[PDB]
């Protein structure tokens, strides 16, 4: 509730207090550095599959906002790629920064983009997502950065739907979200093994990063901007600079799905 967040106190340089995988083995966010990643031929196509998406709700949970999705059948699901099986899609979030220039948990070459999104996916073989997270491959997540120029049509009712959750615990229905409007147009990837990027930071996740970002407008990041990570009734903080920077790569090797 106020052990971990982006403040001066209690941002990313604190969690390994609580969650010591924190400096574990395959941690995330990294940099993508792109003259050292390897293509890797035997890389499939991703399969994104999200026609019959149910989404629910919208949440402000304190620390983003998450649209959450019907994942009780195979309705909206991530195959192929580096992935064995089949994972459902529970929900979405993003992260971002307080200036145009920060905002993106991965990095390009160093290149911070203004936000990241990030869709998170569970692994069937394993019955519910409490019991994926305990699993190497439990996860996947689709990481897409976006930065500021042209706005994005399909955010739109996202943003509008902001002023509503404006602070923590605030939910609203959120049906007949689709997430297909998220995309940007290739989906070229590079990928890794990692981890969830808040606590737990459960070591559970394939990486799914897209080269090509999305382009928002100045006033679509505006509006993220003035959610709140605090509940109603309490002191305004701004919903800014809710993004964990890169973390070593260590024994690990980001594979790119493109030459
Ligand atoms: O928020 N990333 O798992
Ligand atoms: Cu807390
Ligand atoms: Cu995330």
């Amino acid at each position: 509730s106020h052990h971990w967040g982006y403040g001066k106190h209690n941002g990313p340089e604190h969690w390994h207090k609580d969650f010591p995988i924190a400096k574990g083995e395959r941690q995330s966010p990294v940099d993508i550095d792109t003259h050292t990643a390897k293509y890797d031929p035997s890389l499939k196509p991703l399969s994104v599959s999200y026609d019959q998406a149910t989404s629910l709700r919208i949440l402000n949970n304190g620390h983003a906002f998450n649209v959450e999705f019907d994942d009780s059948q195979d309705k909206a699901v991530l195959k192929g790629g580096p992935l064995d099986g089949t994972y459902r899609l529970i929900q979405f979030h993003f992260h971002w920064g307080s200036l145009d220039g920060q905002g993106s948990e991965h990095t390009v070459d160093k290149k911070k983009y203004a936000a990241e999104l990030h869709l998170v996916h569970w692994n069937t073989k394993y019955g519910d997502f409490g019991k994926a997270v305990q699993q190497p491959d439990g996860l996947a997540v689709l990481g897409i950065f976006l930065k500021v120029g042209s706005a994005k049509p399909g955010l739109q009712k996202v943003v509008d739907v902001l002023d509503s959750i404006k602070t923590k615990g605030k939910s609203a229905d959120f049906t007949n979200f689709d997430p297909r409007g998220l995309l940007p147009e290739s989906l070229d990837y590079w990928t890794y093994p990692g981890s969830l990027t808040t606590p737990p930071l459960l070591e559970c996740v394939t990486w799914i990063v897209l080269k090509e970002p999305i382009s928002v407008s100045s006033e679509q990041v505006l509006k993220f901007r003035k959610l709140n990570f605090n509940g109603e009734g309490e002191p305004e903080e701004l919903m800014v600079d809710n993004w964990r920077p890169a973390q070593p790569l260590k024994n690990r090797q980001i594979k790119a799905s493109f030459k």
